[PDB]
């Protein structure tokens, strides 16, 4: 029984304006950035399979504001119709655009592998693929059921070593690494139902 996550990995076009309207570069960064969560999420043994990556080179698909929760639930109308031609477990949007209260993703709680919520969002913040990725695994987090880690959580991955992927505030330097707590909340989501379409091991 083994745990495997297919991702499909969006950059919005403000991103892409970012990156000098390099495509080449532009899919380069999303490639490290899932690489970085692919480490990050086998912390709690689960494997990133990166299932699709799209680049919005004209405009963007869905409507992205400086309200981190309407784009998310803009993003995640949009996931839907991706979803039904591109199968996947959970679609992640990487922006340029930075939000409205430092907020830098979001991503609705438990959702994972629900029609209607199965996503989330992350500003590419820091000049460090790992910086969006530890926000990226963060909002994955969510999706699995995870919360912010207590403040006795988190007994060692000390302050140099970037401390946690759940803590509820991010910066350099980033988190590597799940929470203890985090593993034992995973696996009573698993446990209970939750889930469950982590558990093929993609073609
Ligand atoms: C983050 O952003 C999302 C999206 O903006 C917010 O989600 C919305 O939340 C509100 C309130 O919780 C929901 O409003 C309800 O809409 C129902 C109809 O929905 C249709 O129309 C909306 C708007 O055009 C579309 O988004 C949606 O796709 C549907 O086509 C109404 O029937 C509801 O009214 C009834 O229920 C309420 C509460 O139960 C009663 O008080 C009323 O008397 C009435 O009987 C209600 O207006 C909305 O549907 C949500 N949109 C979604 C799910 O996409 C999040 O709340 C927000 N998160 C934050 C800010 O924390
Ligand atoms: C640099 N900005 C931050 O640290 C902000 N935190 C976030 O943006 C969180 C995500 C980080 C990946 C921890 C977010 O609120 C969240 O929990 N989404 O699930 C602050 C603390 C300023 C609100
Ligand atoms: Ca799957
Ligand atoms: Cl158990
Ligand atoms: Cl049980
Ligand atoms: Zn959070």
């Amino acid at each position: 029984t083994r745990k495997y996550l297919e991702l499909y990995i969006v950059a919005d076009h403000t991103l892409f304006l970012t990156r000098h309207r390099n495509l080449q570069h532009t899919k380069q960064r999303l490639l490290e950035v899932a690489n970085y969560v692919d480490q990050l999420l086998r912390t709690l043994d689960i494997q990133v399979a990166l299932t699709g990556l799209e680049v919005w080179t004209e405009r963007d698909r869905s409507r992205v504001t400086q309200d981190a929760n309407a784009t998310l639930w803009a993003f995640l109308q949009w996931r839907r119709g991706l979803w039904a031609q591109r199968p996947h477990d959970s679609a992640q949007l990487l922006t340029g655009r930075a939000f409205q209260g430092a907020t830098v993703g979001l991503a609705p709680v438990e959702g994972m592998c629900r029609a209607e919520s199965s996503g989330g969002v992350s500003t590419d913040h820091s000049e460090l693929p790992i910086g969006a990725a530890a926000t990226m695994a963060h909002e994955i987090g969510h999706s699995l059921g995870l919360s912010h880690d207590p403040d006795g959580c988190c007994v060692e991955a000390a302050a140099e070593s970037g401390g946690c992927v759940m803590a509820a505030a991010t910066g350099h330097p980033f988190p590597r690494v799940f929470s203890a707590c985090s593993r034992r909340q995973l696996r009573a989501f698993f446990r209970k139902g939750g889930g469950a379409c982590l558990s093929n091991a993609p073609s």
